[PDB]
């Protein structure tokens, strides 16, 4: 029974990706409801209108989780369900729905771990400039407090933000996510700052509520490596790590932003409009985080600009062989995080494989996914023996869901959803395997 009992095995979803019922029970419009209906933005013009219909089928879905012997379900609350316009009047039917989702998980002894913001911002607040406006950060702490008050007698594991890197990076640098802005780097760093503000402030609010759960943020964890032993390439990697780890992980865990990158934003005219009050709140609540969430998929191997580019030129990523796999990459990454942040408590809050799942006689035999998960689970076992403080694993995607960009195409998850048969669910091969892995508590030889 090798993983300890205070380690949770789980699976994850996000609201807009699974829920559907986009205009039901008083849900406000959100940024993604609008953005996905701009032609050419999303694969086949796919819609979060219905998604996988999880709103209406939640009792069913949680049953399947129960039958999986899932210990924890990580899901996201839709802000537009609780507070439709972002602030103002609370919507009692949003609270009714999430109370039911929570109570159902709980019937079966499944631990809700709630993500407050997984990219689905109510529209008014997007048009305010979203994360580039302090307003949106202040609206979020008010929203968070509403969820704590409503759900925190039962919910005792809370995530504020999923993957700030992406919703700021994709919306202001690459323009792939709303609001669709391209190479506006000062807005990007602004966005990240007001988010880190909203977080640390929300954490303060939570501790004041005396609910005695745990709270933390969940970042992309994209550990970066020099393509070889060359100094100029190792320099590129340090740079990579400064911008892609330290900028994200330092403000929340350490309470200070990292001076390397701060120096460079000043020297470029890219420093966000930040104030002492804000930076102090961030400073004062860094020690108040109970854990860090990691969304790990791959490392990145890098070489320098002269030697896929990074938003400041300087380095590029390169595919080669010493999308990427690398259990070795993930593990060294973990130690890299322990050296800097200490014995911080870690939840691998996403990890899994997107695929065109192989189908045989109507069965889904997703052995790539099993092999992906097994490999990472294996090195987490090593990591724990090597001292890392990992206390949970959340395979990205409990149930097939709507990709933001790629519609339905690259399945994620354990429960298959049948688009040809009224979105009927079916256990995949990974479902049966993971159930066994939970019951064995990860005894797959170590």
């Amino acid at each position: 029974m090798k993983f300890p009992h205070d380690f949770l095995f789980g699976a994850a979803s996000a609201s807009y990706q699974v829920e559907g019922a986009w205009n039901e029970d008083g849900k406000g419009v959100t940024n993604w409801d609008e953005f996905s209906k701009i032609p050419g933005k999303t694969y086949n013009g796919t819609n979060g209108d219905i998604a996988v219909d999880h709103y209406h089928r939640y009792k069913e879905d949680v049953r399947l989780m129960a039958e999986m012997g899932l210990e924890s379900y990580r899901f996201s609350i839709s802000w537009a369900r609780i507070l439709p316009t972002g602030d103002g009047k609370v919507n009692e039917k949003g609270i009714e729905f999430y109370n039911n989702l929570i109570d159902e998980c709980l019937k079966y002894g499944i631990v809700p771990f709630v993500t407050l913001y997984h990219w689905d911002l109510p529209l008014p607040l997007e048009k305010d400039g979203g994360w580039t406006n302090k307003r949106t950060a202040e609206a979020f702490v008010k929203y968070a407090e509403t969820c704590f008050k409503a759900f925190g007698d039962r919910v005792k594991h809370w995530i504020t933000f999923n993957e700030t890197v992406m919703f700021c990076g994709l919306g202001y640098l690459k323009g792939a996510h709303p609001p669709g802005i391209q190479n506006d780097v000062p807005k990007y760093f602004q966005a990240t700052h007001y988010v880190f503000y909203a977080h640390a402030k929300t954490v303060a609010v939570y501790k004041q509520l005396k609910q005695y759960g745990e709270i933390g943020i969940t970042h992309v964890f994209l550990p970066a490596y020099s393509v070889d032993d060359q100094k100029e390439n190792i320099q590129a990697a340090n740079h990579a790590n400064e911008y892609e780890t330290y900028w994200y992980y330092d403000p929340i865990l350490k309470g200070e932003y990292p001076s390397y990158v701060v120096q460079q934003l000043k020297e470029k005219g890219w420093t966000p409009n930040w104030t002492v009050e804000e930076l102090e709140i961030i400073k004062q609540n860094a020690e108040e985080n109970d854990f860090i969430g990691l969304n790990y998929y791959q490392p990145i191997r890098v070489e320098r600009y002269d030697m896929n580019p990074s938003f400041d030129g300087f380095y590029r990523t390169v595919k080669m062989d010493d999308w990427e796999i690398s259990p070795e990459g993930f593990l060294e990454g973990l130690h890299m995080l322990k050296a800097r942040y200490g014995d911080i408590k870690m939840y691998v809050t996403e990890n899994g494989l997107g695929d065109e799942d192989p189908i045989i006689d109507g069965e889904i035999v997703d052995v790539p996914r099993i092999k992906f998960i097994e490999a990472h689970l294996k090195v987490m076992k090593r990591a724990i023996e090597e001292g890392i403080n990992l206390k949970g694993y959340y395979a990205w995607s409990v149930i097939d869901l709507l990709s933001w960009l790629n519609g339905y195409k690259k399945q994620y998850g354990f429960i298959f959803v049948d688009h040809n048969d009224n979105l009927k669910r079916k256990k995949k091969l990974s479902f049966h395997w993971y159930k066994r892995v939970v019951e064995t508590r990860g005894e797959e030889l170590h």
